[PDB]
This record gives structure tokens, C-alpha cells and sequence, in this order.
């Protein structure tokens, strides 16, 4: 069924290539494709709720979020639409993301098609930092890339 | 309203950004912005089916063309849903857009967010050029910048 995908690019040498496939409806999401150019270990990998990079990563705005919850990990039942959680980079700064999803869509309410991909500088702490930051954006700091998700075959 | 944005890019010093507003769903859409890096005169301006950027504009897909008629201009009956016609650039390379549209949608089960918008080498020739060319692409030749367009605030 629908296809999406999206190429992320950023001020440094982060980049990569990122596919979404859900064979049904309001199915699951497969979300996989290859980032390299990150850090070894953890990067915050989420959703952002505009699909305007005219100012580079950062007119993509918040986390999406139509439901208006706290920030959270993907397992969570409170967090964002956007959260994704993390994605891991091994020891060439390569991260070959596999994440099954069943909160994000690529239709109705929670579509995401037209809105910005980013992976992140560090860690999301999937909420559980304890202070504001970590129930807003999970502590993960700077937007290393960014794409706008688009419609694909 | 409804408000979409597309960042342009391309190979070559072809860049730009293009604004769209839909103030009513069954409203039309207005689309407005600027493109530089032009040669001076006509080029075609369309949206293409898919938001795929893997390749440039190269994975883009044809003009978007939900309803399967032959390539026209914008005010044409006949016409692909992504025929925006040509925007026209100055002696210094820029092109001022102000278009309203009232086939493209920013909603509903044909909308254009997630594709792609295309500016084109040449002029487009509105499906008028009397040849299979013409009825497909307009005779716009290469595509020399584009986007992903995406939901703005
Ligand atoms: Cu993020
Ligand atoms: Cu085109
Ligand atoms: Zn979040
Ligand atoms: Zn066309």
C-alpha cells in the first residue's frame, strides 16, 4: 500500500535515505533506510510537525504532535505522534535504522507525509530525564538533519 | 487556511522558495514566491506525482495526474492536476510567482502535499506543441530545481 520516503540532509556530514512503507490502512509503519555521517551510539529520531526547511532544520518546528501529549518513547502510550525514540550509529557512524511504528501513518490524522524527519545530535532520553525538557523534546539537542517526507512508489 | 512551503533546489544556481495558502478546502490555492538562477523568459513550472528526491528531481515521477488526462496549461479543461504553466524569469535571473490555482488542492484525497514541484529548462508550450512531447511534458525539457512541498504554519 502507501509508500513514503525522505532524504535527510543537514549543515554537517550527516545524510541518508529514509523509507516507510504500511501495507495497510491504519497498519503498522516499517520505517528503514541507512544515515551515515552520525556519531557512534544513540540519536534522537523523530517527527517534526512542519514540512519547511526554509530555514533549515529549524522551521520544521516541535515534535508532532496533534493529540497534544508529553513527550515519550515510542512504546509509550504518552508521547507525540513524532516519537520515534532512538536510532544507533555503529563505530563507522553508520545507522541502518529498522523501526516498526504503529502510531505514525501514512494517511488521515496522524499522517505524516509532508512533515520533517530529523535525526538528532544526541540521545532522546524517551522522557525519562525528569525535568521539562526531557517531556517536551527528550533532551536530544541539536537537529543534524532533515527532510521533508514525501509520497513515493 | 491551509499553508503549505516548498524549499527548491537543484544542481545547478537554481533555488528558490514557493508559498502556498488555501484559505477554504474547496477554495482555490494560492502559490506565490520567488525562483533565481533562471535564464531570462519562460519555464515550465509543474507538480510532479512523487516526493522522492533520492534521486534530484530525477525520482520525481511524472506530472501528477490523478484523473489521467493529457498535459495541458493551467486553465485549460484538459490538464494534468500538476500543470502550473511557466513562471517567467527577469534579465537578472528571477522570477517573481503569483499564481492561484484553483485544480491543485493542499487537501482532500488529491492534494499536492508530499510531491514534488519541478521548474523546469524551457517553456512549457501548454500540451500545444503538436507533438506526443507536448501532451506529456509540454516540451519543458530538464528539470533544473525542486522540492518537497510541506505543511507549513
Ligand atoms: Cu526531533
Ligand atoms: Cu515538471
Ligand atoms: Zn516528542
Ligand atoms: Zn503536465
Amino acid at each position: 500500500a502507501t509508500k513514503a520516503v525522505c532524504v535527510l540532509k543537514g549543515d554537517g556530514p550527516v545524510q541518508g535515505i529514509i523509507n516507510f512503507e504500511q501495507k495497510e490502512s491504519n497498519g503498522p509503519v516499517k520505517v528503514w533506510g541507512s544515515i551515515k555521517g552520525l556519531t557512534e551510539g544513540l540519536h534522537g529520531f523523530h517527527v517534526h510537525e512542519f514540512g519547511d526547511n526554509t530555514a533549515g532544520c529549524t522551521s520544521a518546528g516541535p515534535h508532532f504532535n496533534p493529540l497534544s501529549r508529553k513527550h515519550g518513547g515510542p512504546k509509550d502510550e504518552e508521547r507525540h505522534v513524532g516519537d520515534l525514540g532512538n536510532v544507533t550509529a555503529d563505530k563507522d557512524g553508520v545507522a541502518d535504522v529498522s523501526i516498526e511504528d504503529s502510531v505514525i501513518s501514512l494517511s488521515g490524522d496522524h499522517c505524516i507525509i509532508g512533515r520533517t524527519l530529523v535525526v538528532h545530535e544526541k540521545a532522546d532520553d524517551l522522557g525519562k530525564g525528569g525535568n521539562e525538557e526531557s517531556t517536551k523534546t527528550g533532551n536530544a539537542g541539536s537537529r543534524l538533519a532533515c527532510g521533508v517526507i514525501g509520497i513515493a512508489q
